[PDB]
């Protein structure tokens, strides 16, 4: 139906969904995330940020270096896609972007960059077929 | 008793152990720290921090930005009593302190310095009969 989705995380570092998927229909599409824990940004804190899945690891080593007022995403990184603010328990943000940055048959990897975040908060994202 | 422990990490990011306490009849004190997870050092690795209790937060952050090469860990920190080096799955690693070190009946805290672990990964240590 709808260009939108909601992903949760929590304070066990995990976020509900392992699979998003983008309908064709979308010409835009916006992700809603929501920190349904109880702990503060500076201890547990959580993104959400698109990349090619090959650039993962690099845009994660390098938002790590950011800083937290940066939102641990390095600023104009040109392999993110999209990205949410980092947010603490109680907290949500939304983000929308393009659906034509996407290709079709295309796996994305979406993951929170906060520090230490990334090897468990990850999952992909792709268009639907 | 004896003045050893063991303590295991995992790629869930917890330790086993959420107290340790060493005996007053020791001199000496060895903490065994083991890795059971599978997960490369680079994405989950872990090591054991002893500070006092006040001086967690401050020992974390430095360390964090203390590079991989340190171990996560400010070099000459004045404030750690004793730490680990970062290990992977499948390693272990042991540290042995002067148990002069500690204070009777003071707490201390043992924590994860590897990147956002230390709000998870923590517990504490006293000195006791
Ligand atoms: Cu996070
Ligand atoms: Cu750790």
């Amino acid at each position: 139906a709808q260009c939108e989705a909601t992903i949760e995380s929590n304070d066990a570092m995990q976020y509900n969904l392992k699979e998003m998927v983008v309908d064709k229909s979308c010409k835009q599409f916006t992700v809603h995330l929501k920190h349904v824990g109880k702990m503060a940004k500076v201890a547990m804190g959580h993104n959400w940020v698109l990349t090619k899945e090959a650039d993962k690891q690099g845009v994660a080593t390098d938002g790590m270096n950011a800083g937290l007022a940066q939102d641990y995403v390095k600023a104009g990184d040109t392999r993110v896609i999209a990205h949410t603010k980092v947010i603490g328990g109680g907290e949500s943000d939304s983000v929308t972007f393009d659906v034509s940055k996407l290709t079709p048959g295309e796996a994305y990897a979406y993951f929170c960059s906060f520090p230490g975040h990334w090897a468990m908060m990850k999952g992909t994202l792709k268009l639907s077929n």
